[PDB]
């Protein structure tokens, strides 16, 4: 575990994380996808062999010995704001299970459902606090990856907020 477990939040490429290992915002199919997924497939296409996952669940998959946690949020165009809500949950509580499995000290993770698959709706609260109730448990060092500089104000607020 890390000495004094953290959370932080960083606007860059999370293919460019300086951590243990990565979350990807997988689809279900193991394809190489749009934004995160799409970054994360030029940087450890490896990563993909039988990544395929349904959805709510996680599958790590090695890319050398650096692991990619595949974990797959539900689109919101498809699913009802329930059924969604619980998926997306569901999704977090698996990267969880794997973090601590893998033994790692930190974890670089986007916020699922918030791009292409957020249904055209600002779901950066309801993420992040899913990715809170799932991983406040780890003693691993989250750091959080975005591109919008709002978004990244906004992120760090809830952050500090709990102190
Ligand atoms: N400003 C950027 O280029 C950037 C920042 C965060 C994530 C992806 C990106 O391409
Ligand atoms: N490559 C990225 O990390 C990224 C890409 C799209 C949206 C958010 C992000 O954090
Ligand atoms: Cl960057
Ligand atoms: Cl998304
Ligand atoms: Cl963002």
């Amino acid at each position: 575990g890390a000495m004094a477990p953290s959370y932080r939040v960083k606007r860059m490429d999370i293919a460019k994380n300086d951590e243990e290992c990565v979350v990807n915002a997988a689809n279900p199919r193991g394809l190489p996808g749009d934004g995160v997924c799409k970054a994360v497939y030029k940087k450890w296409p490896e990563s993909f062999k039988n990544s395929a996952t349904p959805v709510g669940t996680a599958k790590t998959v090695m890319c050398g010995t650096y692991p990619v946690i595949h974990a797959v949020g539900p689109n919101f165009s498809n699913y009802t704001e329930s059924e969604g809500d619980r998926e997306l949950a569901a999704a977090y509580r698996e990267v969880a299970k794997e973090v601590t499995r893998l033994g790692v000290n930190s974890v670089a993770i986007p916020l699922l459902s918030t791009g292409v698959y957020s249904g055209g709706k600002d779901r950066l609260t309801q993420s992040l606090n899913h990715l809170f109730t799932a991983m406040d448990s780890t003693d691993a060092d989250v750091v959080i990856y975005c591109r919008d500089k709002e978004w990244e104000k906004k992120i760090s607020e809830a952050i500090q907020m709990r102190t």
